[PDB]
């Protein structure tokens, strides 16, 4: 050797046994590359669903996942707890899924963007993180669609009152600042005839995935008991 | 909130403070990438530049990186020890590195393999790892640049003696085990006249990356003290 | 300052939250400590009742205790799983379990040797695990019953082989290589005419630690659903 | 088995290679326990140096320690940084300096306060914590003998103001708020015409430890290269 101590330095990142981990991936700087690439307010069929697809690339270029939800920039992707891929080394988890997306990006990007020329290559960020509870686990799900519907009831009802009501964004966000579910509800219904409850179940619920083999999108509601009762070979594994 | 409190189970990852970060990038089952993708043994300068390429990409989109080095199916940057870019997360560091660089790939992909077609997204790995002294950051690059040189010393005169001989791998290799330094050096010159140190630079080096700005590739020696002696803006800093 | 930013590599290690929090101690090269201070084979009433001793004193002084065991030269303390004591510092836990129990090991001394001088100050270790399920939380514990039954099962027919039976223990383990659990048993109640079954409930089962308020021993089994049913206020909770 | 899987969950803890690892004690309320005990203001002989006693029982008992520097509630032991004792494993490394030295304690308690009697016994509280380079440890110790030395010119003259002066706390701190070095050793030299460098070198400089073999104590500035360039025996190792 004479050289190859120098991996002795490389520390343990095992995550704890008989938890869910689960990578959840971001788009970095999007918020400038929509621009650049011009995304449609406040939801893009072509991005959500190239999303969507590179997130199949990952759930079936690696293993044992069971589950994946995306939205916005992001996806979160959920391993079986007793999962033992990589003897569960959280730096393996994250950065496979990172790469493995990221080029999967790229690639895929003339299939849903055929008009439009990607411009330089995009940056995305990783993290693992350990659910102990299907509970928790089932919460940080619902943390993340309920963090959905609550961004795009709220983008939505932002974006029709700068572009079919003329208000600039600093306007929008005053006129929005308190208030609550029923009342952007009916700024829509009433302002400009706009029935939320009728959007693109894919801007209001996000995106699932599971397997039915290969992995079929969905955008159903996964905080309520019905979703689980309906796909128990999820988590009673 | 109401789910929000699973945020709280993401566990910290900070890296050692006056410490070299090093994220170490090594390309996932690149053997049969290499092999679908018709690469040249025992290098092909294709591949090489491609990774070079990716490489710069991320050093200029990133940040805080004083050094790279590659070799093979692998990149290892080298951010500057004081760093505070993203509060020292190891889990971000590795990521968007490997994100990026991921991304980079497919894109470049045809300015470096213009007749050969890219058949599916490629994945990589990442990790992090802290180096307390210059002394053994150094070691570790030593240790790359030689595990380099005893990899394309090996293959040269592997693929010699399957390619220019007509020998089957499980005989190159018999005949290989216990050679020596001098004994495959010789085995080229003589066997098949040819003067390894003749071999491009790249071959028997790597690739070095470094500021001059942009990230100008070089393929000299950094385990000598002179490559280092000649560069000091880059370890004390 | 000019000297405190050397705090700042002090490093997170924030135990799993809804996770049981464990600290299991074990002396420190206790058989030579057994040997000196003339402890009886295979079980010395004064050690064990020193040890959960201690264990209460631990019990008392710190918090969110919820329940301990004891056995051999050691003892284990199962924090409530949503303690927020210390943030969940795992450096704390070990810490202050460890040092508490030692210092009172030396108190209390006297109070069950009292004929015996103690020779030295002893040494404990210490150390955190995080169980994420109450069934691997309970699985922990019959691991540590489970290996105090097999190891009092074994102690006492191998010492009654050395003192009883004149035999060196080079060979009461030659003996005993390969016997079942009725193989013991059975060289004992034929061999010695000892029945096992009526040996000290503090022997074959160890020590549990339970509120009733002050921490009330019990040398009951924890393995079996009964003592569980029998007291749910100590996991559900 | 049936049961051991459960040592799965024990999460590694091994500190940084070529890293100095230090461990840092400090008593638990010991404020409540100089009160219980009577302990002298601004300083007490007796404690300093029963602290200073368990300190070397720890540097005997274990091992590699190449140092400790004591002052108030506190010690530090610096382990030699190529230590190889327990495979570097954190957790061994504080709680056994914890529990030796809480053991200790109450073991010599006599030795120091004869006349006072050990009300309960007492708590103590560890950590790790690893520096890379000498200059940082070093840091670390010139951060602890520092605070060491604002604490005692801040006592000293507190308590003179209390005691000697029949000032209420809440006053004498109302009267040393804004205070620099100077102020506070003037109203010394000047108000009870104490000489503050004249104090014990054990009050103002607090306790160090080397090997001369044993232990032997000292109270000199270790912030100063002079400590050092005389003794380099300890950090180039
Ligand atoms: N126009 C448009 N923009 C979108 C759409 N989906 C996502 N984006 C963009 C704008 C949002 O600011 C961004 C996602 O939110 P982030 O919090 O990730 O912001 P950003 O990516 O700048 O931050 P980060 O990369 O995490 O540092 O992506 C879409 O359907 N349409
Ligand atoms: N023909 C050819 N193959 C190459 C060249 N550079 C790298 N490769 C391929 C073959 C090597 O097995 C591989 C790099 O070694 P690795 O140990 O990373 O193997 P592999 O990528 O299969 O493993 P891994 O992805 O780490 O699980 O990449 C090249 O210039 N020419
Ligand atoms: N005679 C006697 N010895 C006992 C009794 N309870 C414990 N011991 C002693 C002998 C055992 O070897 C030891 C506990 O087992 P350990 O595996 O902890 O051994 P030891 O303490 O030497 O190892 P360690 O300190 O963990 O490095 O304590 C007892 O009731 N009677
Ligand atoms: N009278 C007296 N008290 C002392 C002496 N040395 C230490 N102490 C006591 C009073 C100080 O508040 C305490 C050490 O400071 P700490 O910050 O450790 O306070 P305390 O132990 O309450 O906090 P902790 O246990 O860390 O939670 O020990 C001494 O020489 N004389
Ligand atoms: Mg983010
Ligand atoms: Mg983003
Ligand atoms: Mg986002
Ligand atoms: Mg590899
Ligand atoms: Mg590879
Ligand atoms: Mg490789
Ligand atoms: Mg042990
Ligand atoms: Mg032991
Ligand atoms: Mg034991
Ligand atoms: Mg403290
Ligand atoms: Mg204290
Ligand atoms: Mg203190």
């Amino acid at each position: 050797s004479k050289f190859e101590y120098v991996r002795d330095f490389e520390a343990d990142d095992t995550c704890l046994a008989h938890c869910w981990v689960v990578v959840r991936l971001d788009g970095r700087n999007f918020h400038r590359f929509a621009e650049k690439h011009n995304f449609a307010k406040p939801n893009d069929s072509r991005a959500l669903q190239l999303m969507t697809k590179c997130a199949q690339t990952v759930m079936e270029e690696l293993e044992d996942i069971v589950i994946a939800y995306g939205q916005s920039d992001e996806y979160s992707f959920v391993f079986k707890r007793k999962t033992n891929w990589f003897k569960r080394r959280a730096s393996k988890f994250m950065t496979h899924v990172a790469s493995q997306f990221a080029s999967s990006y790229v690639f895929y990007w003339r299939d849903y963007f055929e008009d439009q020329p990607l411009l330089y290559p995009p940056g995305f960020d990783g993290r693992v993180v350990v659910y102990p509870s299907n509970q928790t686990l089932k919460d940080y799900l619902s943390w993340r669609q309920a963090d959905c519907h609550i961004n795009n009831l709220y983008n939505t009802v932002f974006w029709a009152l700068i572009q079919q009501s003329g208000l600039t964004p600093v306007q929008a966000q005053g006129r929005l600042q308190g208030t609550l579910a029923a009342d952007k509800n009916e700024i829509l219904f009433s302002e400009f005839n706009i029935n939320y409850n009728n959007e693109l179940p894919m801007y209001r619920k996000g995106t699932v995935l599971i397997w039915q083999t290969k992995p079929v999108p969905l955008h159903c509601d996964i905080i309520g008991d019905a979703f689980w009762k309906e796909h128990p070979e999820i988590l009673d594994e």
